[PDB]
C-alpha cells in the first residue's frame, strides 16, 4: 500500500486528492494526471467568471434559439433545475443577474442599487431554463434560455458536479480509497488505512475560524460532505457583512439562523445543490425539504455553537474544539 496525494489550484481554488492504492505507482500517477486535466477541460465548460466558457457562451444567447451541449452539463443543468423546483426556488442556478451585480460589489466594497437589483431579481426564473433532448439515436442536448438577460451561474452545485466526475474517473481506473477535496467540497471514497481500514475523518470548520483547524470530524465512507456558510466569502461595509449566497426572494445575502449547513450525500452533486438551499431556507424550512431525500443527512452548526446532526451521523460527529456543543 502507498499513499499519494497531488494539488493544483484549479476552478478557482485549490484542489487535492489523496489516494491510498496497491496498484502500480505508475497507474495512480496516470490516474492523478487525468484528474487534474479533467478540472482544468471543465474550468473552460463551467465557469460562471470566464469570458470564454460553454457557460458565457450559453448565457450570451438568452432570449435566442436552443444550444448543443454536451450530455455531461445537459444533465448538470437537469438535476439543477430539480433542485431549484423542490427547493421552491431557495437554490436558483439561474440567479447571475443579480450574483453578478453583488459580484463587482466584492470587488470594491459597494452594496447594489435598489433599482438595479430588483431589475436583475426579474430575470432569474429557472423555469424559464428549457431542456429539450430528442429520444432518438444521437439525437442532441439542447438548452434554451428564454427570458432576455437571464444568466446561468453554477456556482452552488459545480464543484459538487466535479467531484462527482472524479471519483467516476477515480473508479474508471480501478482505485477505490481517496479523499477527493474540491475548496472544501468533500468526497470520501471508500476507507483509509492506518492492513486496518478504517473511515475517513471529515472536518467541518468553525464558522468564524481562520480556516485552520476543523471544529468537529465526521467518520464516513462513500460519502461526500458539502457545507455552506456566511462567512466563506463575504465582503464588509458600513459595518454590515455581505455574503455569497442569496436569497433569491429579496436579492440580499440570505438571512437565516445557521451560521452554516452540512449535507452527507452518495451524490456530491446532491450535497452541493442541498447545503445551498437549506443555508437559505434556515433550520426548520431544510428540515422538511430533507424529509424529501431520506438518503442525505445534515449537520447545522447555529450561530450559538450548538450543533445538531440528523440521525444517519449524530453518532459520527466528534466535538474537537470544545466551545462547540452536539446535541444528542
Ligand atoms: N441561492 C442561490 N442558489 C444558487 N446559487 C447561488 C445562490 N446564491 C449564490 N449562488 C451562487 O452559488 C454560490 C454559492 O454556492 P455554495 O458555496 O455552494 O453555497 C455563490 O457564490 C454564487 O455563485
Ligand atoms: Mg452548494
Ligand atoms: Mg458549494
Amino acid at each position: 500500500v502507498r499513499e499519494y496525494s497531488r494539488a493544483e489550484l484549479v476552478i478557482g481554488t485549490l484542489c487535492r486528492v489523496r489516494v491510498y492504492s496497491k496498484r502500480p505507482a505508475a497507474e495512480v500517477h496516470a490516474a492523478l494526471e487525468e484528474v487534474f486535466t479533467l478540472l482544468q477541460q471543465q474550468e473552460m465548460v463551467l465557469s460562471a467568471n470566464r469570458d470564454d466558457s460553454a457557460l458565457a457562451a450559453l448565457n450570451a444567447q438568452a432570449g435566442s434559439a436552443p444550444v448543443v451541449v454536451d450530455r455531461s452539463l445537459y444533465a448538470l443543468l437537469e438535476r439543477a433545475l430539480f433542485f431549484a423546483e423542490k427547493s421552491g426556488g431557495a437554490f436558483n442556478p439561474a440567479l447571475g443577474a443579480v450574483v453578478k451585480l453583488w459580484n463587482i460589489g466584492f470587488d470594491r466594497a459597494a452594496v447594489p442599487d435598489p433599482d438595479a437589483l430588483k431589475e436583475a431579481l426579474t430575470r432569474c426564473d429557472f423555469r424559464q431554463v428549457h431542456l429539450r433532448a430528442g429520444v432518438s439515436v444521437g439525437a442532441p442536448h439542447t438548452v434554451q434560455l428564454a427570458q432576455a438577460g437571464m444568466q446561468l451561474d453554477l456556482g452552488a452545485i459545480a464543484k459538487g458536479f466535479l467531484a462527482d466526475k472524479i471519483v467516476q474517473l477515480l473508479t474508471a481506473h480501478a482505485l477505490d480509497s481517496a479523499l477527493v477535496d474540491l475548496g472544501g467540497n468533500i468526497f470520501a471514497l471508500g476507507l483509509k488505512y492506518g492492513a486496518q481500514r478504517l473511515e475517513w475523518n471529515v472536518g467541518i470548520r468553525d464558522p468564524h475560524g481562520t480556516g485552520q483547524k476543523p471544529a468537529l470530524v465526521v467518520s464516513v465512507r462513500d460519502c461526500s460532505v458539502v457545507t455552506s456558510g456566511a462567512y466563506e466569502r463575504f465582503f464588509e461595509r458600513d459595518g454590515v457583512r455581505y455574503h455569497h449566497i442569496i436569497d433569491p426572494v429579496t436579492g440580499f445575502p440570505a438571512h437565516t439562523d445557521v451560521d452554516s449547513v452540512s449535507i452527507f450525500a452518495p451524490r456530491s452533486t446532491d450535497a452541493d445543490a442541498l447545503a445551498t438551499a437549506c443555508f437559505v431556507l434556515g433550520y426548520e424550512k431544510s428540515c422538511a425539504l430533507l424529509r424529501e431525500f431520506p438518503g442525505v443527512d445534515a449537520l447545522f452548526i447555529f450561530p450559538d455553537k450548538r450543533v445538531r446532526a440528523s440521525a444517519g451521523i449524530v453518532d459520527r460527529v466528534r466535538v474537537l474544539d470544545a466551545r462547540f456543543v452536539l446535541e444528542r
